[PDB]
This record gives C-alpha cells, structure tokens and sequence, in this order.
C-alpha cells in the first residue's frame, strides 16, 4: 500500500531522469500502470492536476519535468506512454524473471 507508492514513486523518478528501469515482470507492470495516470494528468495539465501528480510523486523538479516537458511530448499518443520488454535474465536468488520498462519513442 504506503510500501508500493514509495517504490512506484522512487522508480518513476529514475525512469523519468534516465529514461528506463528495470525490476521484475510485476513491478514493472505495476510500475507502467502508475507512470501512464500521471502522463495522463500532465496531458490534463490544470490546477487540480498538478496537486494529485505532487501527492503521488513527492518530488516538484520531477512533477514540474512532466507538464512543461513529458506531457507535451505525448500530446499526440492517447495512452500506451510506457514500454515494458520481458527480459531473458532473471535476478540472482529467486530467480523471478526481468523486465524493462521504458518510455515509448
């Protein structure tokens, strides 16, 4: 619950930097799912928009990043923002199965 927002939030703030992570096939679903509703309400772009995305990323360099700069980059897609491409590798220990996911482009 709180566990998950922290991480999604840590992991979109890396993917939105550097332009792609990688976790776990779950996570990473998990993850595309999150990113895509806050592209969403940067496509919104209004007052009440920028307050959620704040709330859900606790970051302002980053939720400023999305409307003045991701959000128009996607103002011509209607969803799908987020790749994720199953990997061959799978992490040491358990052996789940990896991912990578990425913004579309």
């Amino acid at each position: 619950s709180s566990h998950r927002l922290a991480l999604y939030r840590n992991q979109a703030k890396s993917l939105l930097t550097h332009g792609r992570i990688t976790t776990t096939v779950p996570k990473a679903k998990e993850l595309r799912g999150f990113v895509d509703h806050l592209i969403h309400l940067a496509k919104r772009g209004d007052l009440h928009a920028r307050r959620l995305v704040l709330r859900d990323l606790q970051d302002v360099k980053l939720v400023r990043k999305l409307f003045d700069e991701i959000a128009p980059r996607y103002r011509d897609r209607q969803g799908g923002y987020t790749r994720v491409l199953k990997l061959a590798e799978r992490r040491r220990g358990d052996g789940a199965p990896l991912a990578l996911v990425e913004l579309v482009e």
